[PDB]
């Protein structure tokens, strides 16, 4: 009944990594399960103190909520970036008129930045299947 609308970003890893060296952060891998949205995110490694939120709505963008984010510990990843993961329970019910929407903030060092999907964020469908 709900669907991913959007390829996972790391599958093609010219456009990722070109997301992800202009803007610091970018959603890696995302999937839909039962009815939670779980998924993980690179940052860039600006500082140790860092803060990484998904920004979600359920109502076309009428209300939203912000999700934080936990660090994983990754011994095969970089000293340049870190993956932080989410896990977001879907509301019970979400009409099919409304709009599922979520896009990722990453405060460091006094700064912030986002990954927004070029300006659509990351969206969610209803499907007949
Ligand atoms: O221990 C040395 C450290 O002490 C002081 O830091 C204190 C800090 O100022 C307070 O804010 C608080 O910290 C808590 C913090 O606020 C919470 O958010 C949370 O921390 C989480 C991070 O926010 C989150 O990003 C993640 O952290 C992981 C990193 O993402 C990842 O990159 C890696 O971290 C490595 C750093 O990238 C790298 O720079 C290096 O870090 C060194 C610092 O650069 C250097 O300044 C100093 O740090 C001081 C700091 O200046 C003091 O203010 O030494 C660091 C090396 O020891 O090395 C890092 C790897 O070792 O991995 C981290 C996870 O380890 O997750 C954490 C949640 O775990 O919790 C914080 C409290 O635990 O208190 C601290 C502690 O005194």
């Amino acid at each position: 009944n709900l669907i991913l609308d959007f390829p996972q970003p790391s599958t093609d890893y010219l456009s990722f990594r070109s997301h992800f060296q202009k803007n610091f952060v970018c959603l890696e891998n995302c999937s839909l399960q039962e009815r939670t949205v779980t998924g993980t995110v690179k940052v860039k490694n600006v500082s140790f103190e860092k803060k990484v939120q998904i920004r979600i709505t359920f109502d076309s963008w009428k209300n939203y909520t912000d999700v934080d984010c936990v660090y994983m510990k990754n011994v095969y990843g970089g000293t340049d970036s870190d993956t932080f993961s989410f896990a977001i329970d879907l509301p019970p019910v979400i009409p099919t008129e409304q709009k599922i929407e979520f896009c990722i903030s990453y405060h460091a060092n006094g700064q912030v930045f986002w990954d927004n999907n070029d300006g659509q964020n990351y969206r969610i469908v209803h499907v007949q299947w």
